[PDB]
């Protein structure tokens, strides 16, 4: 799994407990180079000081609000025009307003429903169509998801109706650019303390249940997720795609 | 047997939709049905085909389920007119054509965000709304297809969609529970619809079906609603946060 | 509505077994039963407890699983005792004691291969004797548990054997298919029965349903055989190599 | 990856075919050290010739039936004796009668039955009861399924259900070996033309299915199996247990 001469899109970093921090110091480890997309000026910002401690030799910052179809067409038809082709892409990226994680799904509103929708699952499409450009030879495609995508899990509520919508567009991302050699799968974490689960009710009681309920009896973290993303996006998983690799000590294993 | 029982069916649009499969096994059982359509001009059509059923009065309810205030405004009007009700089959769903057929990657926003709204959030509005006449329990039925676990040449934006709307029914199941309301989903094998002139292959799957499904034959409306009769029966007490396939085995095979 | 159908029970042992629940149901239903067991005081148990039932005859063979001889010539003589029937529900599972505690990894080879024998085998052998007595076709139904979906603390050697009576279910189901026979399982949350009192762990998990299952209470015997009735009857026509979740909506939770 | 100093018993090589030497150029490759056990006395033999084709420096071969428990334990207790410590096993066994896979599954006998529920499952529980106590600090155990264990597949019959059992094996397994830090995962490879698939009925058929049917449009090989099972053998997947990766082009994802 040695990435030199290889070139990832990491999507989604905020600061250096995000999730895409730890693909980030994982792949740049490896030798990769990487591009990196952001929304709000403060991620650019965090992006600014973590990349010191990254061995990339310059900067690639592309700011993406991905509900904007013209913000991720011309940020992708940029970064194409900057660095040349791609290998894969990272996809860390989800939104939801707090109202909806907690209390009570029936309850949630229209609007709150479709804007989990439209920036946690349907931004992987319209990203994948606009990368697909930037890989004429094929490549890798990883999205990040969370069980309660499979099951109900309790607060989780409008996010883990996105994570469901997110699966499967995986599968159908899979089925229609599989003869265009691009594989797309998933990583299913395990829950880890980021800025975004600051907002998720009930995230603390869960944490504590993986260290008392998964078969590893401890939490993972950022780190663990860039290694099976490494994998992922690297010609080790030539034969894996439509799959969902759960990374989180057993967790999805066990009732 | 389902006397002393009323469910709203939503979905009715002609003579072959899945929701008069459901329709005609309830009615035949003893139920009291309301219906809801989406469009004013196919008010007169439901009315012709209510004529076959032993409904002594055609209670129908125009409701758009893109709109919030229908779907309040509806269920209140069938709270008024005829009190608690026990149940909801839900038989609703749409993509753009243009969208069910070609490369699920060039699925625009528009679309993808059309097809979620009304077939999947749909549910969570129709369950929130429903909720309210069911203060002492019921059950809710959603009808989804196989293309909402697998990725299924041409089903495409619907297929997503029917993942969303698979996870709801478990949310809505477990925020529920509580309230003593089940959820659960019909998985239907393929059908000959209106819908279903839609969406491309679709006659190379009924095909598939015949030759490969353990029954090797295909399943009718009718027998939907024979599964929908129990799940809104209390002979699936117990049973919530389920999708039962109604699909010959297909699901099953591989 | 059961009249004119005739079923085969198997595994009743006493009156807290699910298969009692089953009986109780179909026999409400107006079905003509036949029972099998394997202990003499299963036997006991089965004459005493038929005088709750309306069967006026006691249809009583006895059949352990582990005999190829005693299933095929059971099913013989049943066939020649009340004719064909049209479904058989399968409520048998043995481990020992020491397979239900303590480490999965320290399973005996004898251990292992007795509960698969007992408890996933004795389907495929029971549906082959079965079917002489389908012509027309049936329903059979195999009762599993979530511990063979997922591992479960303590359930241990039977989650692999129900692991295995799942996939088996699904195998029979793609075989049996174009006879006209179904095969489906029905997934049951605990419940406390006789075979029960064996696993460990089995009260904590009782509990902790009530306290995270959808429907937050426990089911009942009855409840598995309302379920088994819709399986059995032709109500399920369509469905095969199936797994319906009895079990408070337990199975969509996480 | 990389895996110097590290150490891995794989168990079922018959011949080059086989998906478990694929598994065995993929680690020799990466630097492991590599344990090999079998059962006929020609699988030795074609295992002695292909192992000029490694970079072991030295060929350690064990004969172990796995119907044989004094055979499983012994094999192991000398493997120990002999290489020390290992860093965790791959399991490429399974058995059933020709007899017994074509026509109809609800005429299997008892004894096929039985017969390949102990070779393909069981064999795993105990192997890894015994391989445990060689990591005392942890390890990974991978087996080898396949998808006719997830769904009925024709002809499948009888495997399908030991698959069914060995990949609940597999679950079990990681829920209990897990606080000793012992990782355990399926591979689920799509159809590879080896020396035991030509007695699976209708295996060609499958195999043309596969091409025009699944994502990537192509069938893969036993190195595709093994750079997964690099991936599940390593450090890579630190924090997965429990699971099963489908190595086999995305047909598991479509139907
Ligand atoms: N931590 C967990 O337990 C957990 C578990 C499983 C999966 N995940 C998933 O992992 C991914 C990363 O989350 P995280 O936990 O690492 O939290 P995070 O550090 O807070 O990252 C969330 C990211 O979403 C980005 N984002 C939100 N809306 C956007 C938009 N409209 N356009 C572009 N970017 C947008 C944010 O960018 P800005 O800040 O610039 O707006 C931020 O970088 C998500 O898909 C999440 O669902 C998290
Ligand atoms: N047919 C199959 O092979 C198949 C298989 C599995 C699952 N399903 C599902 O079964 C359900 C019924 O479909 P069907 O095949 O019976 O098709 P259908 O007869 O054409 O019925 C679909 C219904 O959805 C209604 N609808 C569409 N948009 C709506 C909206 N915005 N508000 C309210 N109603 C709306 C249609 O109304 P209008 O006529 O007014 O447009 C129609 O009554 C759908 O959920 C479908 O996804 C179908
Ligand atoms: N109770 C639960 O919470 C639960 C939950 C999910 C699934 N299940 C399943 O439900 C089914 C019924 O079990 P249960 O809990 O109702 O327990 P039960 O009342 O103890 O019934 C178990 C039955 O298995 C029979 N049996 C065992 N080995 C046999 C053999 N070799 N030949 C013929 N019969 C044999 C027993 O007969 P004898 O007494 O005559 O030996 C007994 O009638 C089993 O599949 C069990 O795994 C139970
Ligand atoms: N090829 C495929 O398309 C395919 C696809 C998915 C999964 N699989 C799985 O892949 C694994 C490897 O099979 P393969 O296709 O590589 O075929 P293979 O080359 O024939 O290997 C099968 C191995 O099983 C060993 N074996 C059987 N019974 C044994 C016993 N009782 N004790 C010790 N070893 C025993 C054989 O050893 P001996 O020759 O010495 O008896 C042989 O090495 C199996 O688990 C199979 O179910 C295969
Ligand atoms: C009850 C659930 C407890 C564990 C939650 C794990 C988690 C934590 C953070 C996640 O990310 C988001 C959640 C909501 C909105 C935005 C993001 C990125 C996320 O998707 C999942
Ligand atoms: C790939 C071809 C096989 C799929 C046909 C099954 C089917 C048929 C009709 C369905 O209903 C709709 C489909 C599209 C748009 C709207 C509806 C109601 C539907 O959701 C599913
Ligand atoms: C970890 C505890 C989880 C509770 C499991 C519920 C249950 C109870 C009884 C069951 O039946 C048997 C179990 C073992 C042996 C024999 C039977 C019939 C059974 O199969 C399942
Ligand atoms: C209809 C089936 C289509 C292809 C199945 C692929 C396959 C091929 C070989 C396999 O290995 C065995 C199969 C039977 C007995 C023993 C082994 C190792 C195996 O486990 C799976
Ligand atoms: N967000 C709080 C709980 C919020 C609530 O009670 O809704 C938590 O992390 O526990
Ligand atoms: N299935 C066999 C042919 C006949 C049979 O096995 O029933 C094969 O293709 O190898």
């Amino acid at each position: 799994v040695n990435l030199e001469n290889k070139t990832y899109v990491i999507m989604g970093i905020a600061n250096k407990r995000s999730i895409a921090f730890g693909v980030a110091k994982v792949l740049d480890q490896l030798g990769a180079k990487l591009v990196f997309t952001y929304r709000k000026e403060r991620s650019r910002k965090e992006l600014e000081k973590l990349l010191e401690q990254l061995n990339q030799p310059e900067a690639h910052l592309y700011q993406i609000d991905v509900q904007s179809d013209e913000e991720v067409i011309n940020g992708f038809e940029q970064i194409g025009k900057d660095v040349g082709n791609i290998d894969g892409v990272y996809h860390s990226i989800a939104f939801a307003n707090m109202e909806d994680l907690r209390g009570r799904f029936s309850e949630t509103s229209r609007e709150g429903f479709l804007l989990a929708q439209d920036i946690s699952s349907y931004s992987l499409t319209i990203v994948a169509h606009e990368a697909k450009k930037l890989m004429p030879e094929g490549g890798s495609i990883v999205a990040t998801t969370y069980l309660g995508g499979e099951f109900a899990v309790q607060n989780y509520n409008v996010m883990g109706v996105a994570k469901a919508s997110l699966e499967a567009n995986v599968k159908y991302l899979a089925l229609d650019l599989g003869p265009d050699n691009i594989r797309v799968n998933a990583i299913s974490a395990g829950p880890i303390r980021t800025l975004s689960a600051k907002g998720v009710g009930g995230f603390n009681t869960i944490l504590k249940e993986i260290e008392e309920r998964a078969p590893l009896k401890r939490n993972v973290d950022q780190v663990e997720v860039g290694k099976t993303a490494a994998y992922l996006l690297s010609d080790l998983s030539s034969g894996v795609t439509g799959e969902n690799i759960h990374v989180d000590s057993g967790f999805h294993a066990i009732k």
